[PDB]
């Protein structure tokens, strides 16, 4: 399934990890974009007015918006591949109502690899890294492919 059975095992042998705390994941992850790349944070109107981290972590509607975001890509990973009627319409609207471009999905990526390290060393190891980042090379891959059917560019 274009990654290997055993790197499918190490992507979901961590995501089990952030699936014992969701929310904090995605608190932890959305920060991280938004301090590693601010422009990011421009397309989240209702957050404009959150002006330190402090605020981020405290705003519940942050909170939902990341645990909504990340159980769609553990939905997203636990396919192993087999994603379409998952990832359409995740394309749909990300190119279409929120104009995220494939470079936003690559720095979120990296935003989520920093958390997973992070908070998980010990079971995120090279091996394990690698993998994951397959597996969101090929989700950024197959979104890219979504956005030019729709007629997006997402450049
Ligand atoms: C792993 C990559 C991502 C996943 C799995 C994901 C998933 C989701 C999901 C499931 C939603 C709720 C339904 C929807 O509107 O589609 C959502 C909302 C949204 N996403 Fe993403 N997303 C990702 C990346 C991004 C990035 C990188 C950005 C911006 C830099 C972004 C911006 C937004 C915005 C603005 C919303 C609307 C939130 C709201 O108003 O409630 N997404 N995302």
């Amino acid at each position: 399934m274009v990654l290997s059975e055993g790197e499918w095992q190490l992507v979901l042998h961590v995501w089990a990890k952030v699936e014992a705390d969701v929310a904090g994941h995605g608190q932890d992850i959305l920060i991280r974009l938004f301090k590693s790349h601010p422009e990011t944070l421009e397309k989240f109107d209702r957050f404009k007015h959150l002006k330190t981290e402090a605020e981020m972590k405290a705003s519940e509607d942050l909170k939902k918006v990341g645990v909504t975001a990340l159980t769609a890509l553990g939905a997203i990973l636990k396919k192993k591949g087999h994603h379409e009627a998952e990832l359409k319409p995740l394309a749909q609207s990300h190119a279409t109502k929120h104009k995220i471009p494939i470079k936003y999905l690559e720095f979120i990526s990296e935003a989520i690899i920093h958390v997973l390290h992070s908070r998980h060393p010990g079971d995120f190891g090279a091996d394990a890294q690698g993998a994951m980042n397959k597996a969101l090379e090929l989700f950024r891959k197959d979104i890219a492919a979504k956005y030019k059917e729709l007629g997006y560019q997402g450049g």
